[PDB]
């Protein structure tokens, strides 16, 4: 690195959106015209939530961290009041947009994203990192629609204990983590399960009207397919979303899944 940057040198751009902790605008770096993404975060709506040792992992790691449908962040600087992050911009935006435009993915794109996915979370794990939020909301897409894995703030080292807060839905965690238990790269593996169901009918497995009910849904491993989902996106579904972490694949077994040879 060794560079050491100032809301001067970037000219912001149009809102891309958020906000949480702050927004995410489009920028331009204005001595090489390079385009990106710049987060901004008030400082203060941060403290005092106390994300301080958890924002500083979403910038190390995500900052090491090299693959192509991972988002990469190239640095970042703190204001007078603020915290910047200077990261990869995603020319089509989020998965989760993507989906309230199309309602469902066919089985090609359900296929292909799943993919891109295993093999980008295949790399973190090659390297003990577990995302933990795999939302289709901190998945981008580049320029030439590829996923792209963002938002490594929950990421962590494993395996590993959950203090966590875990403050949103649980839509997308597995059993472990919301029985608050201990757990390790297999929590990737059941987000990866829930995401394919998504993809394909629209909404989470254990979608529920309250926090308590989808807990119940979850734990209980309580989820059924639409008569329109098929065999072979049923049977790797319900091989993920196995109860027991060790029982759930590896990405290998992902990769070359029948029915996952239905992309790209
Ligand atoms: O549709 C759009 O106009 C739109 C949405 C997203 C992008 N891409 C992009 N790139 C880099 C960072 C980033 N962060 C976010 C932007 C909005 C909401 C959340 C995030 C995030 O941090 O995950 N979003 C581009 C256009």
């Amino acid at each position: 690195k060794k560079r050491q940057w100032a809301l001067e040198d970037f000219e912001i751009g149009r809102p891309l959106g958020k906000g949480k902790f702050g927004n995410v605008y489009l920028a331009r770096e204005k001595q090489s015209k390079f385009i990106l993404a710049l987060k901004v975060l008030f400082k203060a709506q941060l403290e005092k939530a106390g994300v301080e040792h958890q924002l500083r992992r979403e910038v190390e790691i995500q900052s090491h961290l090299r693959h192509p449908n991972i988002l990469r962040l190239y640095g970042y600087f703190h204001d007078a009041t603020r915290v910047y992050l200077i990261l990869e911009y995603a020319p089509l935006g989020t998965v989760y947009r993507e989906l309230q435009k199309l309602s469902k993915f066919d089985e090609q794109r359900t296929a292909t994203y799943i993919t891109e996915l295993a093999n980008a979370l295949s790399y973190c794990h090659s390297k003990r990192v577990i995302h933990r939020d795999i939302k289709p909301e901190n998945l981008l897409l580049g320029s030439a629609g590829e996923l792209k894995i963002a938002d490594f703030g929950w990421s962590v080292h494993a395996p590993s204990s959950r203090r966590d807060t875990l403050c949103g839905t649980l839509d997308y965690l597995p059993p472990e983590m919301i029985e608050g238990r201990m757990h390790d790269e297999k929590v990737d593996l059941w987000s990866l399960g829930v995401l394919c169901y998504e993809f394909l009918v629209g909404k989470p497995p254990f979608e529920a009207n309250t926090y308590q009910e989808t807990y119940k849904r979850i734990s209980r491993v309580e989820f059924t397919f639409p008569d329109f989902v098929t065999e072979g996106a049923r049977d790797l579904i319900s091989r993920l979303l196995k109860h027991n972490p060790s029982q759930r694949p590896m990405l290998r077994e992902v990769l070359e899944h029948p029915w996952i040879t239905a992309n790209s």
